[PDB]
């Protein structure tokens, strides 16, 4: 028992990847600094993370490649993705993410919520199931964003399936976009890079995009490079954002600059199969990310939002290749900004590659957008700043 606004029971809910679930650690670790009790709701594998970071950790979802087996058994009545084309495939997305997996974080929430009683929840935008479980059990919501918004077909079609998930279980929503349940909405994009309408919105919040402080060590051998030439850095992030043929193409288009290359091929991209590399390619299977960036002159990676907001925030200039989700969107941000690049799907090659790379390193241009948005991001207001906010949102 406490009083108003004090040592609050606040419950955090994500997706269970990296991608969704590291941009609300900065705002829950705040809000344990404020004296607020955090509860995390996200993918077990998470579990040790938080618990570190003081969390009480709640295992929700299912891994993304589960999702598709559900879908692909609902829509398709098969096991396996063979002999479907890419277009058909297409269509599991908001089966996965509006009805697969927000069923199952629904249904496990609504339970955890009846004991927790928690004073407010921080639901992740695309975690819908928490935005639907908070929304039935009555507890004040605020919606926490991931990058820039995105009024696309993809998103549209996750949000119908919301819809009828949402009528199935009872909960009638308004009609038009799901807009973050009608909840005041903490947004991380650079205002600048946000869409127009969006940044409009009422009951909009700015918070700084501040890349997870994971504790690890950098790989040793970057205390003994050279460092008078560019440290590239290569990723094409935790969940489907590449293949591992573009990280080869890759590979072998940034091999040849004189430079120092380093990729991280996370936990979902598997390499056993990538092959030989030059000496000035180090490979990775996990990095401190937000500790490395300082350090890079270039990120080259698949578009995801945080990697974006990471090169961003650390004023540097990044050549991505957009192909899944909200990564074209972030492509089109970073144009507008003139921060960096991009290379469409059928354009990726040693070659394309190459030459993208050098004209970030050796053009001003890029860097000097980069720093431009970087400035932005640091004028924002920090986790701390925002945290002072949770009372009047649970209020
Ligand atoms: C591959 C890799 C990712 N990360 C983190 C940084 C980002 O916050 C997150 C990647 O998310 P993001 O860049 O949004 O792409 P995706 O959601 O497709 O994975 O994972 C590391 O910290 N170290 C690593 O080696």
């Amino acid at each position: 028992g406490h009083i108003e606004g004090r040592h609050m029971r606040v419950l955090f809910a994500s997706l269970g990847t990296h991608g969704h679930t590291y941009p609300l650690l900065p705002l829950a670790t705040a809000a344990r600094a404020a004296g607020h009790e955090v509860t995390f709701a996200t993918g077990e594998g998470f579990a040790g993370t938080l618990r570190k970071l003081g969390f009480e950790p709640v295992a929700t979802g299912m891994p993304v490649f589960d999702g598709f087996l559900a879908a692909l058994r609902i829509r398709f009545d098969t096991d396996s993705p063979e002999g479907l084309t890419p277009e058909q495939l297409s269509e599991l997305p908001q089966i996965v993410f509006g009805r697969v997996i927000p069923q199952r974080v629904f249904d496990e929430l609504q339970p955890v919520i009846e004991r927790l009683r928690p004073d407010l929840v921080v639901q992740e935008i695309s975690n819908y199931g928490a935005g639907l479980a908070a929304l039935k059990a009555g507890i004040p919501t605020i919606c926490h964003g991931v990058g820039r918004d995105t009024p696309d077909d993809l998103t549209r079609s996750i949000e119908e399936e919301v819809r009828g998930l949402a009528q199935r279980l009872g909960l009638d929503l308004p009609p038009g976009r799901i807009d973050g349940f009608g909840n005041p909405f903490i947004d991380i994009f650079p205002p600048s890079l946000q869409e127009p309408e969006f940044r409009a919105r009422p009951r909009r919040h700015e918070l700084r995009p501040v890349p997870f402080a994971e504790q690890g060590d950098l790989p040793a051998w970057l205390s003994s490079r050279d460092t008078a030439r560019p440290l590239v850095y290569l990723t094409l992030g935790t969940s489907s954002g590449g293949t591992v043929e573009v990280l080869r193409a890759a590979i072998d288009g940034l091999a040849g600059l004189d430079a120092d290359v380093l990729v991280a091929s996370g936990p979902s991209l598997d390499v056993s199969g990538l092959g030989e590399v030059p000496a000035n390619v180090r490979l990775e299977s996990w990095v401190p990310q937000a500790a490395l960036l300082p350090h890079v002159d270039l990120v080259v990676h698949h578009g995801g939002s945080g990697t974006t907001l990471g090169a961003l925030g650390a004023g540097v200039p990044q050549l991505s290749f957009p192909w899944a989700g909200d990564s074209f969107a972030n492509a089109q941000a970073v144009a507008q900004a003139g921060a960096g690049d991009h290379l469409l799907p059928d354009n990726i090659s040693p070659d394309s590659v190459s030459g993208a790379a050098k004209r970030l390193l050796a053009e001003e241009s890029y860097r000097a957008g980069a720093r431009a948005v970087a400035a932005e991001i640091a004028a924002m207001p920090g986790p701390d700043e925002v945290v002072r906010l949770l009372p009047g949102f649970a209020s």
